[PDB]
RNA sequence: GGUCUAGAGGACAGAAUUCAACGGGUGUGCCAAUGGCCACUUUCCAGGUGGCAAAGCCCGUUGAGCUUCGAAGUGGCACCAGAACCGGAGGACAAAGUC
DNA sequence: GCCGTTTGGACTTTGTCCTCCGGTTCTGGAACCACA
DNA sequence: TGTGGTTC
C-alpha cells in the first residue's frame, strides 16, 4: 500500500573488532536457530523431501523419505516424552503422528491449500511449543490487542463483528492440538533456542516468567516464512504438471485425430536422423524430435514444393530450400530437416496436411517440457555460509530487538546506528551486550535522509530530485546483510558488515489521505500487465474540477491530464510523445502558428487529445558521429582479429585428425585460398601461420600418416603460443590500460549505458570462454568443470553495467513523465529543472508475450535479452509508486507499421548516409544498403544523400499519403509507434478493426469467410457479418453469420486498396509496390 | 544551410571539435571505468585459488602548468531490497549439414 | 508477410557445463496486559 | 515510547 525502499548502509568497524565478531556470530546464530526449526516442521510434515541431483543437474533426488520423517520424528516426540518426565499416557505411534500433522498444518496452513499469516502464526505459537508454561493458544490469557468488535463497540458502532469472531473460534483447532499436545507430555515441543546446548553465547539471563527471546521470534518467523512459500509451490508444481499430462492427452485426440498415419511415418523420420547422426549419441527421450526451430520457414518452402513434381530430383528440390534462407537468413530453420522431408518418403508430412509438422512440433515440445518438468519443489535448509537469512533488526518501538538511526552522530554527514541489544565478543566467548552505537561510511544516497520529528527517532523526510516537496517516511525494519563472497569464507581477518535499511516513503497522494489519486478513476488498468483502458464518461468532469493552470513538476498532477506513451527499443532506450487532454476549442501556437497535432478522443466530441511535445530519451551513448564510429571500431579491432586468428587455428587443427576424409577435406581448406584476402588478423601471427602452412605443404603425401600428424600438432603449438602472447597484451590493455575517461557531464561519450558497450563487455567473455576451452586435439569436447567460474570480475562488471542502465533507464523516463530535464547551465553544471506540467499516466507497449521462445532464432533471443523490456516495465513501475504515476501497457500489434496521424500501413526504411555518396574519399556501403542493392540490382545507379531505403528494419516510417506515387508521410519509427499508442488510448481500438482471422464455410450457399470470434470486441462487430469475394484477394462483408485460415487486413485511410478488406499477402505487396517499387524506378532512372 | 514533421531539448544526414603538498573521506555501481605484484593450479596463454603490498580513488584548501573568455573551467550520473523456488532462454566446446 | 526488436555474420541436430532473464511466494507488524 | 506473553 505504500512505496517501501531499501537503502543499505556500511559499518565502521574498524575501531571495534569485538562489535564485528558479534555480527559475525549473531549471524551464525541466526541462521542455526531458522535451521533448527525449519527442521523441526519438515518432521512434522512427514512427506517426501526433494534435494537438487548432484552428478547432473536436472532431475531430483529424495534426501529423506516420508519414512524416514516420520521414523525421526517419533524419536524427537519419544525423547521429549521422557525429558518432560510424562508419566501419563504415551499415545501410539498413529496418534502421534496425526497430532504432528495437524500442528503442521496448523502453522504452514499452505500444506492443505489454506492461507497463512507469517507473522501471526510465529507469534501464536512459539511460547505454546516451547515455553513450559505457557498459556497461549487456549481461551484462557486476558491480554492481547483488544478484539476488532471490541474497538467498534467502544468508537465506531458490532452485531456482525462478535458473530465472526464465534465462528472463526469454533473451527479454530489450535486450543485441542495444544491440548492433545499436553495430555502425551509434549507441553514443552520443542527448544528454545537460546536457552539451550545448540547456543554457546551467553545470553542475558532470563527474565521472570520469560522462556523466550526476541532473537529465538525472529528465527521462528523466518522458518515459518520459507515453510510457506516452499508448501505454496509444491502445490503450484503439482497442479502445472497434472495440467501438462492433461495437455498432452488433450492433444493427441484434438489435433490428429484422423491423421494416425501420419504420427507413424514422422517416427520413423525422427528417428531416421537419430541413426544417421554424426553427431554425439542421443540421450534424451526427444532426442532429433522435430521441433518448430528446426521447422523455421517451412512454410514458405512447403508453398514453394508444392509447384513441383513429386518424382523430381533432389536439386530443384533442395534449390528451393537454399532460396528460402537466402530471403533472410536469420528467420530459417535446418537444412537437413528440409533435405529428409524432400524425400518421396517423407514427403507425405507436408503433401497432404501442411500444418501437420508445425502441430506435431508443439506436441513434441510438450513431451520435452513434461520429460523436464518437476512435481515438487526442492527443499533446501537455510546455511550461515551457503544459503544465508539475515539476522533482522525491528524499527524503535517493534517488537523484535530494535535499532535507531542517528543523524549526524558523529559529524557534518557522519551518521550512526545504535543496536539496542546486540552480540560481542572478548576472546572467544560471545556476549549480549546493550545499546551499541555503531557509526555509518560516507553515503551520499543517506543525504536523501532528513530528520523529521526529534521525538520520534523514527520519522523522517525523502528526498528526490522529481518532487520539489520532500516526502514524509519512516525508517522500517532492517537486517545485517555480508557479502556473498567475504561469507564462504573465514581466514583470519576483520569482513564488511552492511545493514539493509527499509525506508517506507509517503507519496503526495498517500499524504491526503486518499486511498487512490483523483486521476485514477480515469484510467482503468487491468490484470498484471496494467492494460489500460480509459473511463471517457468522467474525464469530461474531470478537465472541470482539475483545469490546467500551469504548475509544473510534482505540483501540477491534479491539473490538467496528460498521458506520455513510451516506445522503448535498442538505438534508442525510449522514444516518448506527450499529449494533452484539451477542449477543441484550442488556438495556434507561438511559434509559426500551425494547427496543433491532436487526435479525437471516443465519446467526448469537445475534447481532444492535442501533441505536447515527442522527444528521444536518448541514455549516454546512444549518440553517433564521425569520431564516435572510429574509436567503436578502434575499441574493438584486436578483438576481431583475434577471434578469426582462433578460427583458422581450429581449421588447421582438424588437419592433424585420425579420420582420413576429415583432415584432407580440412586442409583442402587451408591450400586452396590465400590466408587472409580481408586482412582481418594481425600481420606477426598471420606470418607465422603462413610459415607452418607452407611448411605442411612440403611435407603432405611426402610423408606418413603419424610422422605427419606430428608436425601438425607441433605446427599448433608454436601458432597458440604465438596467439597466446597476444591474448596476454590484449588483456593487459584492458585493465591496466590508460583509455582516456571523462570528467564531469559530457554528451557524446564512447559507450556510457548503450546496448552495444554493454556486447562491447559481452563479446570480451565470449571470446576468452572460446579463447580457453579451444582444443589442440581435432574432435574433443572441453566444456567447464562441475563448478568452476569463468571470468568473475568481467562477469560482474557486465551485471551492474546492466543494471546501472536498467535504473537509469526508468528514472529517465519517470523524471520526464513528471516534467524534470537535466539541463547544463555551465555556471551550475546540470540540474533537474521543472519545465513542463506532468503526465498522470506512462503508456508503454502491451509486449508480456513477447519472451524468449525456442521457436525464434538464437539471435533474436539473445537481443531480447540485451533488451530485457519486461525489466524495464518493472522497474518504471516500482520507481513509480512515490511520484503517484501510473504506469499502463497499450496494445501493440502492427504498432510500428501503420502511420499514427494517416492510418495508413507503411515499411521501416533507412536513409543513405552521405559517408557513402561524397565523392572525395567515399566509406563503403553498409550492410543494408548492400543487401537492397543486390535484390533489385542498383550497381550502376548512384545514390544520393538522404535517399530512402525500405529495409523493414529502419528508423524511419515511411507511409503513403495519397494515391500519388512518391506522396510519402515520413517520421521516426518509435516516435511513429508511441504516437501509435496514443491514438489507440483515445480511440478505444481493437486489433479487429485492421487485422481479421476468418476460416471458410457455407453460409448461404456461397463459399464465404467466417470470422473468429477472439473477445467480446470481436463478436460485437464480425458475429452476424461474412465476407465474400469475387478474385480471392479484396473481401467485402454481407450480413449472415479450403482448410487454412486466411487473415484480412485492412487501410483505415482508404488509400491501399481503397481501404477494402485484403488478404494479408496481397495487402503488404501492395504497401510495397507503393514504397518500394516507386523508390526503386525512380533509382533506375 | 540540405532532408524529414511532431513544430520540440525537434529528427536524420553533413560541415565544425591533466599534476604536487596538506586536511578530510572512501555506501552499491556505471560513465572509454574489467586493479597491481608474487606464488600455486604439471607445462607457456586464458581462467581459477591464495598471499602480499601500497594504495589507487573522490571532496576541500594552497600552489603550480595547461585552454577558452585578470577572471572562469579541470567530476558526473543512477540506485527496492532479502530468501527460497519454478520456468524461460542464452553462452562455450566437438562433430555434421547449410547462405 | 514478418505483432513487438533489429546485431555482422546468420541457421539446424546431438550432450553437458556455466550464466542470464522472467515470474511466484514468502518477507522488510500492531497492540494490549501483567510486570514488581 | 519499557519488556515479554499474548491476541489481531
Amino acid at each position: 500500500s505504500m512505496a517501501v525502499k531499501s537503502i543499505k548502509v556500511k559499518l565502521r568497524l574498524d575501531d571495534m573488532p569485538e562489535i564485528r565478531a558479534g555480527l559475525w556470530k549473531l549471524h551464525k546464530e541466526v541462521n542455526a536457530g531458522v535451521r533448527y526449526y525449519t527442521e523441526w516442521l519438515s518432521l512434522l510434515r512427514q512427506e517426501n523431501l526433494y534435494r537438487r541431483s548432484p552428478n547432473g543437474d536436472g532431475e531430483q533426488e529424495c534426501d529423506k523419505t516420508a519414512e524416514e520423517c516420520k521414523a525421526e520424528l517419533l524419536e524427537r516426540l519419544r525423547a521429549r516424552q521422557v525429558e518432560n518426565g510424562h508419566r501419563g499416557p504415551a499415545g501410539s505411534d498413529d496418534e502421534l503422528l496425526q497430532l504432528a500433522r495437524q500442528l503442521y498444518e496448523l502453522l504452514v496452513p499452505q500444506a492443505i491449500g489454506a492461507k497463512g499469516d507469517a507473522q501471526q502464526i510465529a507469534r501464536k505459537f512459539l511460547s505454546p511449543l516451547a515455553d513450559k508454561d505457557a498459556v497461549g493458544g487456549l481461551g484462557i490469557a486476558k491480554a492481547g490487542n483488544k478484539p476488532r468488535w471490541v474497538r467498534m463497540r467502544e468508537a465506531g458502532e458490532w452485531e456482525e463483528e462478535k458473530e465472526k469472531a464465534e465462528t472463526r473460534k469454533s473451527a479454530d483447532r489450535t486450543a485441542d492440538v495444544l491440548r492433545a499436545l499436553a495430555d502425551f507430555g509434549l507441553k514443552p515441543l520443542m527448544r528454545v533456542y537460546t536457552d539451550s546446548e545448540m547456543s554457546s553465547v551467553e545470553w542475558k539471563p532470563l527474565r521472570k516468567g520469560q522462556a523466550v527471546r526476541t532473537w529465538d521470534r525472529d528465527m521462528f518467523q523466518q522458518a515459518i516464512e520459507r515453510m510457506m512459500s516452499w508448501e505454496s509451490w509444491n502445490q503450484r508444481v503439482g497442479q502445472e504438471y497434472a495440467k501438462l499430462v492433461e495437455q498432452k492427452n488433450r492433444f493427441e485426440q484434438k489435433n490428429f485425430v484422423g491423421q494416425e498415419h501420419l504420427v507413424h511415418l514422422v517416427n520413423q523420420l525422427q528417428q531416421d536422423m537419430k541413426e544417421a547422426s554424426p553427431g554425439l549419441e542421443s540421450k534424451e527421450q526427444t532426442a532429433h524430435y522435430v521441433t518448430g526451430r528446426a521447422l523455421r520457414g517451412s512454410d514458405k518452402v512447403f508453398e514453394k514444393w508444392g509447384k513441383l513434381a513429386p518424382d523430381a530430383p533432389f536439386d530443384l528440390y533442395d534449390a528451393e530450400i537454399k532460396n528460402v534462407q537466402r530471403r533472410n537468413t536469420r528467420r530459417f530453420g535446418s537444412h537437413d530437416l528440409f533435405a529428409k522431408l524432400a524425400e518421396p518418403e517423407y514427403q507425405a508430412l507436408w503433401r497432404e496436411d501442411a500444418s501437420f509438422l508445425t502441430r506435431y512440433a508443439v506436441y513434441n515440445s510438450i513431451l520435452r517440457k513434461l520429460n523436464h518438468a518437476k512435481m515438487f519443489a526442492t527443499f533446501t535448509l537455510p546455511d550461515a555460509t551457503a544459503h544465508p537469512i539475515w539476522t533482522r533488526f525491528d524499527k524503535l518501538g517493534g517488537n523484535l530487538h530494535q535499532y535507531t538511526f542517528l543523524f549526524n552522530e558523529f559529524g557534518e554527514r557522519r551518521h550512526a546506528i545504535r543496536f539496542h541489544k546486540l552480540l560481542k565478543v572478548e576472546n572467544g566467548v560471545a556476549r549480549e551486550v546493550d545499546d551499541v552505537t555503531v557509526p555509518i561510511s560516507m553515503s551520499e544516497q543517506l543525504d536523501n535522509l532528513l530528520p523529521r520529528d526529534p521525538n520520534e527517532p523514527i520519522a523522517l523526510y525523502f528526498r528526490d530530485y522529481g518532487a520539489e516537496q520532500h516526502f514524509t517516511g519512516e525508517f522500517g525494519g532492517a537486517k545485517i546483510q555480508c557479502r556473498r563472497d567475504q561469507l564462504a569464507h573465514m581466514h583470519r581477518r576483520r569482513r564488511d558488515v552492511y545493514l539493509n535499511v527499509s525506508v517506507r516513503v509517503q507519496s503526495q497522494s498517500e499524504a491526503r489521505g486518499e486511498r487512490r489519486p483523483p486521476y485514477a478513476a480515469v484510467f482503468r488498468l487491468v490484470g498484471d500487465n496494467h492494460r489500460a483502458f480509459v473511463h471517457f464518461d468522467k474525464l469530461s468532469d474531470y478537465l472541470a474540477e482539475h483545469p490546467d493552470d500551469g504548475k509544473l513538476g510534482s505540483e501540477g498532477l491534479l491539473s490538467g491530464l496528460r498521458v506520455m506513451s513510451v516506445a522503448l527499443g535498442l538505438r534508442t532506450s525510449a522514444s516518448i510523445s506527450v499529449f494533452r487532454v484539451a477542449r477543441k476549442d484550442e488556438l495556434k501556437p507561438n511559434s509559426k502558428g500551425r494547427v496543433p497535432f491532436f487526435f479525437p478522443i471516443k465519446g467526448n466530441d469537445n475534447l481532444v487529445a492535442v501533441h505536447e511535445r515527442s522527444q528521444l530519451l536518448k541514455l549516454p551513448g546512444e549518440t553517433e558521429s564521425k569520431d564516435l564510429r572510429a574509436i567503436r571500431e578502434e575499441r574493438q579491432r584486436t578483438l576481431r582479429q583475434l577471434r578469426t586468428q582462433l578460427a583458422y587455428l581450429r581449421l588447421l587443427v582438424r588437419c592433424g585428425s585420425e579420420d582420413v576424409g576429415r583432415r584432407e577435406r580440412s586442409w583442402a581448406k587451408l591450400i586452396e585460398q590465400p590466408v587472409d584476402a580481408a586482412n582481418h588478423m594481425t600481420p606477426d601471427w598471420r606470418e607465422a601461420f603462413e610459415n607452418e602452412l607452407q611448411k605442411l605443404k612440403s611435407l603432405h603425401g611426402i610423408c606418413s600418416d603419424k610422422e605427419w600428424m606430428d608436425a601438425v600438432y607441433e605446427s599448433v603449438r608454436r601458432v597458440w603460443r604465438h596467439m597466446g602472447k597476444q591474448v596476454r597484451d590484449w588483456r593487459k590493455d584492458v585493465r591496466s590500460g590508460e583509455r582516456p575517461k571523462i570528467r564531469g557531464y559530457a554528451k557524446d561519450v564512447v559507450g556510457g549505458n548503450s546496448i552495444e558497450q554493454i556486447e562491447y563487455l559481452e563479446r570480451q567473455y565470449k571470446f576468452l570462454k572460446s579463447w580457453s576451452f579451444f582444443g589442440k586435439v581435432s574432435g574433443q569436447v572441453i566444456r567447464a568443470e562441475k563448478g568452476s567460474r569463468f571470468a568473475i570480475t568481467l562477469r560482474e562488471h557486465i551485471d551492474h553495467a546492466k543494471e546501472d542502465r536498467l535504473k537509469k533507464l526508468a528514472d529517465r523516463i519517470i523524471m520526464e513523465a513528471l516534467g524534470y530535464v537535466y539541463a547544463l547551465d555551465e555556471r551550475g553544471k546540470g540540474k533537474w529543472v521543472a519545465k513542463y506540467p506532468p503526465c498522470q499516466l506512462i503508456l508503454l507497449a502491451e509486449l508480456s508475450e513477447y519472451q524468449f521462445n525456442n521457436d525464434r532464432p538464437p539471435s533474436e533471443n539473445n537481443q531480447l535479452m540485451q533488451w530485457s523490456h519486461r525489466g524495464v516495465f518493472q522497474e518504471l513501475i516500482n520507481q513509480a509508486q512515490v511520484h503517484d504515476l501510473l504506469v499502463g501497457t497499450m496494445y501493440a500489434a502492427f504498432s510500428s507499421r501503420f502511420d499514427a496521424r494517416t492510418g495508413a500501413p507503411g515499411i521501416r526504411c533507412r536513409r543513405v548516409p552521405a559517408r557513402c555518396t561524397q565523392e572525395h574519399n567515399p566509406e563503403p556501403f553498409p550492410w543494408w544498403l548492400n543487401k537492397f542493392v543486390v535484390e533489385h540490382t542498383l550497381d550502376a545507379c548512384p545514390l544520393r544523400a538522404d535517399d530512402l531505403i525500405p529495409t523493414g528494419e529502419g528508423e524511419i516510417f515511411v507511409s503513403p499519403f495519397s494515391a500519388e506515387e512518391g506522396d510519402f508521410h515520413q517520421i521516426h519509427a518509435a516516435l511513429n509507434a508511441a504516437q501509435n499508442l496514443q491514438q489507440r488510448l483515445w480511440s478505444d481500438f481493437d486489433i479487429s478493426q485492421i487485422r481479421l482471422r476468418c476460416d471458410w464455410g457455407e453460409v448461404d450457399g456461397e463459399l464465404v469467410l467466417i470470422p473468429r470470434l477472439t473477445g467480446k470486441r470481436t463478436a460485437d462487430s464480425y458475429s452476424n457479418k461474412v465476407f465474400y469475394t469475387n478474385t480471392g484477394v479484396t473481401y467485402y462483408e454481407r450480413e449472415r453469420g479450403r482448410e487454412k485460415s486466411v487473415v484480412l487486413m485492412r487501410d483505415p485511410s482508404g488509400i491501399i486498396n481503397r481501404g477494402n478488406w485484403t488478404r494479408q499477402k496481397e495487402f503488404w505487396s501492395m504497401v510495397n509496390q507503393r514504397i518500394e517499387g516507386y523508390l526503386v524506378k525512380q533509382i533506375r532512372s
